[PDB]
């Protein structure tokens, strides 16, 4: 019946650690092992899931990282990308002139490290260490960093990122979206971004239907591909909307919410 299994990342795969317990790795393993793929889909950047996607052997088992909150496809296995929706290049100057101007550090990222002239900035590292990504530090942000990029954050105390985001927001209305994700960041994506349109995109490339799809979630940003699923997950510790919205209501993540629901499901 079901063929594939896409698992957000904090508040679903991890626990309040930011840890996967050794249930969750090895159920999943398991699993893979049985013919099912999964998926890891976030609003990390790419190297920010790599190492949870490495721990749980998918570059063995055609897994895919959703990263950007699907704004790229990879398939871990072949790193083939299937799909790449990132900012428009005539935007970063503009949002780097934004942080300037306001005097608050912006980073983007450059494969497996974060590219920002503010290595200092404890709310730039807070990014850096929640992907396990090392700092690359430069004096000349606009010339060192590689384009395109899929999303910048601007990053600073919540009183300030406001303001910021209320300009930008319609500033460059047509051109990105803006939304803060912890309240200290400001998070600068590209249009048309929404895990689900991600899903439907990989579905229809490995010949699957939603009907064979299990995807867990806890946040409001996991209500579309909950949704969308043929078989939607809410962990114990979800919003109450996700939790409506879904078809199966499992443990908290720090009980192993994800392992129970996989052994309970299959
Ligand atoms: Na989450």
């Amino acid at each position: 019946k079901y063929k594939l299994i896409v698992l957000d990342l904090d508040g679903t795969l991890t626990n309040s650690k930011k840890e996967i317990s050794s249930r969750n790795r090895e159920t999943l393993i398991r699993i893979q092992e049985q013919g099912i793929r999964l998926v890891l889909a976030s609003g990390r950047p790419t190297y920010g899931i790599v190492p949870l996607a490495n721990e749980l052997r998918m570059n063995e088992f055609g897994g895919f990282i959703l990263s950007y909150n699907g704004g790229e496809i990879i398939n871990w296995e072949s790193k083939e990308m299937m799909y790449e929706n990132v900012l428009p290049n005539e935007v970063v100057p503009v949002l780097y002139e934004c942080a300037r101007t306001n005097h608050l550090s912006i980073l983007t990222y450059d494969g497996a490290e974060i590219v920002t002239e503010n290595s200092l900035d404890p709310y730039v590292q807070k990014e850096a260490f929640l992907n396990k990504m090392a700092i690359r530090e430069t004096n000349d942000f606009l010339t060192d960093i590689t384009l395109p990029v899929a999303k910048c954050l601007i990053v600073g105390d919540a009183g300030k990122l406001i303001p910021v985001e209320s300009e930008l927001c319609i500033r460059l209305q047509g051109k990105i979206n803006v939304f803060r994700s912890e309240p200290y960041f400001l998070e600068l994506v590209p249009q048309g971004i929404d895990k689900a349109l991600s899903l439907s995109v990989l579905l229809e490339n490995i010949g699957m239907t939603r009907e064979e799809v299990i995807a867990i979630g806890d946040g409001y940003n996991d209500l579309s591909m909950i949704k969308f699923a043929g078989m939607g997950v809410a962990m114990g510790n979800a919003q109450e909307p996700v939790k409506k919205a879904a078809d199966y209501i499992t443990l908290t993540n720090d009980e192993d919410g994800v392992a129970e629901a996989i052994e309970r499901i299959f």
